[PDB]
């Protein structure tokens, strides 16, 4: 039942950013107004899930950028053995699926794709987790279902460690 | 310019004891932390190895992803009303053995660190190297490559990828 008739690419000028509605105006507007320009500037890189038949149709997207957190915010399961210093991460700044395609596994595939992409980059430049600011309790619970864990004093901000993500990629044959 | 060296990720074969850049904190980092931090993923360290002795470290640098709050970055323009970060890579360490200093190895490793981070940023973002200078002397060294201080921290500098890419493209490295 999982939707797989799509392919991943960097956001580009040919893609239909207007005909996307994930149900959250802020994410729709980011795709419309900011994703492509930010990608070219380098402030955040956005990747789209494109329909295999209509290559202009965006089924979903995610966006990443390098970041860091102070030691006080990081749960000990991640910071154990690292010393009392800033923790390098990648922020998953955006993740969205078009409402017409939701609940079909595309969000899960995109989260794992983002994690794989950041893990690969971290082999060159460092980083140990994805940092996620969840919009609400429901979204927070969605990320917790993949092993993301809340920051120490910010319950809606989560860390999904590359250790957790690597194990999930392994168990699902996605390495 | 000293060029009889090659670059590798820090590993178990390299001689981390026989290295002295004249700064004890940086020697101790190389001895105690560089390799373990590389394997843990908190910072990646790359060494300049003598072409005649693959265990001999002449210099090294270390990098990691980071972010800076808008308020620290000169000229940071916002697309929203809320708090935002400028995505960077920290150049956490840069050092050259005292016997090899003044021969352009530090400059070469700075450009190598910039190249490596620019290439990663093509996948995952980032716009500059962030450098915490040890003192005024080191601060001026980085300023010699166009590094600009943060707004309220004169010893912390940003070296834009715009600057680094121009040099690497001109020299054929990118
Ligand atoms: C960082 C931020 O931007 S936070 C804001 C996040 N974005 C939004 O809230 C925008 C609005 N919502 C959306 O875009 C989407 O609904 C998302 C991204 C939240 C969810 O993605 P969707 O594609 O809608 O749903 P999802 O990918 O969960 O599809 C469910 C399938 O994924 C997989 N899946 C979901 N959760 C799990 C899990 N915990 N473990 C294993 N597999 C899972 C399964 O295959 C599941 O199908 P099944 O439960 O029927 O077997
Ligand atoms: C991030 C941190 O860790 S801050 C702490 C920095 N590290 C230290 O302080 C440790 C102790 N010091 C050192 O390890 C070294 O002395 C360093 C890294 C500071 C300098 O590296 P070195 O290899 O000693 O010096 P450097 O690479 O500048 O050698 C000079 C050559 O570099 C090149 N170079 C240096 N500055 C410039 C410049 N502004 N523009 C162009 N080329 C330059 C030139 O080729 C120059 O040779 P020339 O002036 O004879 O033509």
């Amino acid at each position: 039942s999982m939707f797989t008739d799509w392919h991943e690419a960097a956001i580009g000028k040919t893609h239909n950013r207007m005909n996307f509605d994930c149900g959250d105006a802020d994410l729709n507007q980011f795709l419309q107004r900011h994703a492509r320009q930010n990608h070219e500037k380098g402030t955040t890189k956005t990747y789209v899930a494109l329909d295999n038949s209509d290559v202009t149709r965006i089924h979903g997207f995610y966006s990443v950028s390098p970041a860091s957190l102070i030691y006080a915010q990081v749960p000990g399961a991640i910071s154990k053995g690292l010393g009392r210093y800033d923790v390098p991460v990648f922020r998953l700044g955006r993740l969205a699926v078009d409402k017409s395609m939701q609940g079909q596994g595309l969000g899960a595939q995109l989260l794992l794709s983002a994690g794989k992409r950041c893990i690969q980059a971290a082999l060159q430049v460092g980083g140990v987790a994805l940092l996620i600011d969840a919009k609400n309790k429901q979204v927070c619970d969605w990320f917790k279902g993949f092993g993301a864990v809340p920051l120490n004093d910010q319950p809606l901000s989560l860390l999904l460690s590359f250790k957790t993500l690597y194990a999930a990629l392994s168990a699902s044959g996605r390495l």
